[PDB]
């Protein structure tokens, strides 16, 4: 029947009745392969195809609160139709954008999911060369950077058609850090894309060597090998990090990119793929501050900004990385707001997802939540999320991660 | 074969092949049955009985850096007569001292396990009454607390035989602060034991509606009516709350209890079943802290140190929850260290735990692991073990969650 959640922290109780839609998991497994859609070299079977697809276009036409029943049955024959003579089918611009808000609102490990209506949808669904996703993708980052005032988008290459013909990006997300090896065995930039900076590199890549030098997008089109373009830097917005006390932050030289742009997942609808469909919303706090900034695998931050504040860094139970953390956080909030670049705090995050989940209950009886993804890197429990029992998921449309394409390309030159 | 763990902080990868000998999973479920071994009105079937208790012998005597061939073929047998002639079977002290670290070793979401080794087991086996409880839980209790420089213990107390005849202690934890609910709406004390408080005025005790007030020892024995029993004052050793700067802070009249012992979970072992078995360790600063001073559903202190600390207190962005929190969780440690009760910060914890964990894979290659536990309610990704991917699995022996027994306790008189 359904199964039953509690939010120990208010005590309300919650009955799960949407999990049964679930298709085919391991505690704190980052990359479960039930979270992966790999790539393919024949089309997908008819069979299998069919089902999904009818499935679809009965839960779009089932969403209008005013029914069409006489387009749906149309919209069901056609569809078909279009299967049985072409092999495959083309979403309607207005089913794609259903799908995208969809596959995102079934994101169990996004926060931000009461956004889930508001996102702009970019139909690229008509590219075909590298240079064509090249200037599609910059639109999109022109018109989500939107001069500070971030705006929810996403960009639908050309679905998988036979698996060898893939739209591809092959970053991690839009705009993203490099991460060189320097001469004397130290890292410098972003650590976290070391591999992938080797691989700008070995394709003709100029490395600047830098704290902070804006990878290249590796675009991949129709099958073909990847080409490398430069972002226009007039694109790319970045905060310069300023703590509204210590004068001697800024003398850190800090600073990130205000937008957040996942570039590698795949988007499954209705039995249609889609390998290159980046989108983006806009920062919360804690990713950059937290993660990016603290995190001992990525610019570790953290032990030098403890020296600056006088803390005594030799005495773990000084609890002075609790309170770096802290100001460290604050910076980043801070210079956001000052330089007028949308962003969000977790707390403010917390609480706006609660809302989110309560609403998904009433409107359909469930909401697939990754926990351990949901309650921020720091201050679990003072944040609401952390009481709240949560059931993980995976529904449909989704949005898929992919193996790592310069392992499964079978280069051309 | 094994499962790969990946440890996105230091790189390292581990293989575990222990998951194996798991037995009989849902998110972030707190009380799951797949934890939880309720009562019985019937004895353990002897084919279920008799695989388990060879099972067990065998990892008992396949300990011994020196193995015991003889001796182990004897207790074998022995143990298998004495099962067929008594219908269960009553494990050597030796061996109950090798059970109850074994299960607290297979204690996923316990993050001090690296101490597996350091514990004391107290034999009350031969128990009989309520008054005999009662005076092994004091022995227990004075014994753990070694006037602040606290010691791991625990009292096991007579197995379940027919499931008629349980021992039981009704608390969930020895020492335990009271919750009220005051004539004015307000809660007062510790929310937490709002219903357990009940109880325990339900069956006489002197409700002295305060803060702080210690609950009473509501004891079951050989499946008799509970007795309650007041804690002599004199065993209840507690720290008083001092801030290192704000000498506002006590001014606040905030203590705790310095004795963290869990008194009402099952001992699992070789099919046999210990329904009572309090044990205990020492505190890691975060638990008192974070969530016993700050959830909002226990003493709630936040808001209150928030306005003493002079933060805007009504701007969710201005992070000041992180800053008091910080300052509060300073105070125990602080106040702990200073009247010399033993404590331990939850970074230098999460240290201990990575190497708990890493000496575990080697020795036996596995830890059984609840990331959602192991990782503290504040910092998490400043702790390593954030980092660290997981598995979670029931091993044997182990320590279960039980029942509430006044939902299932059939009332005499
Ligand atoms: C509008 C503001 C949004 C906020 C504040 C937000 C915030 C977050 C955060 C905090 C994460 C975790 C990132 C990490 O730790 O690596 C995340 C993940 C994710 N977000 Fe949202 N998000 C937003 C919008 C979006 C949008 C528009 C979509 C999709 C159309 C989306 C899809 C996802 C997905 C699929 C993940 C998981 C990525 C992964 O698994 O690595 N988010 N988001
Ligand atoms: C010596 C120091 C120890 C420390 C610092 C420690 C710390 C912790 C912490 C932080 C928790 C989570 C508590 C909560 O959030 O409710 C916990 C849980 C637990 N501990 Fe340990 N522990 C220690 C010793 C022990 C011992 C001696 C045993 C058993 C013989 C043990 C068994 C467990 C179990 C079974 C749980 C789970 C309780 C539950 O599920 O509610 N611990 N411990
Ligand atoms: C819902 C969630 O499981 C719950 O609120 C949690 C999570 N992790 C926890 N972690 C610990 N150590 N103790 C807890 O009480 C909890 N509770
Ligand atoms: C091992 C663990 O799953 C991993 O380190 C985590 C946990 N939760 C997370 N939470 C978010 N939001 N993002 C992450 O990168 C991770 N990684
Ligand atoms: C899409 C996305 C991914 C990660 N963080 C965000 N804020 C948004
Ligand atoms: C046994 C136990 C339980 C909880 N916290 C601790 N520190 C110890």
């Amino acid at each position: 029947q359904y199964v039953r959640i509690k939010n120990w922290g208010s005590g309300e109780i919650l009955h799960d009745t949407l999990h049964h839609k679930a298709t085919s998991c391991l505690g704190s497994i980052m990359n479960p392969k039930s979270l992966t859609r790999g790539p393919r070299d024949k089309p997908t079977p008819l069979e299998e195809l069919l089902p999904h697809a009818i499935e679809f276009i009965n839960q779009y036409y089932g969403s209008f609160k005013e029914a069409k029943i006489e387009e749906h049955l149309a919209r069901l024959e056609a569809v078909t139709k279009e299967i049985e003579t072409t092999g495959t089918y083309q979403l309607t611009l207005d089913e794609l954008i259903f799908a995208t808000k969809m596959a995102w609102r079934n994101a169990p490990r996004c926060i931000g999911r009461i956004q889930w209506s508001n996102l702009q949808v970019f139909d690229a669904r008509n590219c075909s060369t590298a240079q064509e996703m090249f200037q599609h993708i910059c639109r999109h980052i022109l018109y989500a950077t939107n001069n500070g005032n971030i705006r929810s988008a996403i960009t639908v290459f050309p679905q998988r058609s036979d698996g060898k013909h893939d739209f591809r990006l092959w970053n991690s997300q839009l705009i993203r850090y490099a991460g060189y090896q320097m001469p004397d065995g130290t890292i410098r930039g972003d650590a976290a894309t070391l591999e992938f900076t080797q691989l700008c590199i070995d394709l003709g890549w100029k490395p600047r060597y830098g704290r902070f030098d804006v990878l290249p997008l590796v675009l991949q089109a129709d099958g073909q090998d990847p080409e490398v373009f430069e972002i226009p830097p007039d694109l790319v917005l970045e905060v310069t990090m300023e703590h509204p006390k210590y004068e001697w932050f800024q003398e850190l030289g800090l600073k990130w990119y205000a937008l957040p742009a996942v570039a590698n997942m795949l988007l499954e609808v209705g039995g249609l793929e889609f390998p290159a469909c980046p989108f983006n919303g806009w920062y919360m706090g804690t990713e950059i501050g937290v993660r990016d900034f603290c995190d001992t695998q990525r610019y570790n931050i953290l032990e030098e900004v403890g020296r600056r504040m006088g803390l005594e860094t030799h005495t773990l139970a000084s609890l002075w990385k609790d309170r770096a953390v802290t100001e460290i956080n604050v910076a980043v909030l801070h210079s956001f707001q000052k330089q007028n670049v949308t962003i969000m705090d977790h707390h403010t995050a917390s609480e706006s997802f609660m809302k989110h989940m309560q609403n998904e209950y009433r409107a359909r009886g469930g909401c697939p939540a990754d926990w351990i993804w949901l309650v921020p890197p720091v201050s679990g429990s003072i944040t609401p999320v952390f009481h709240q029992e949560m059931l993980n998921y995976v529904l449909s449309p989704f949005y898929y991660y992919q193996i790592e394409p310069w392992k499964t390309h079978i280069w051309q030159n």
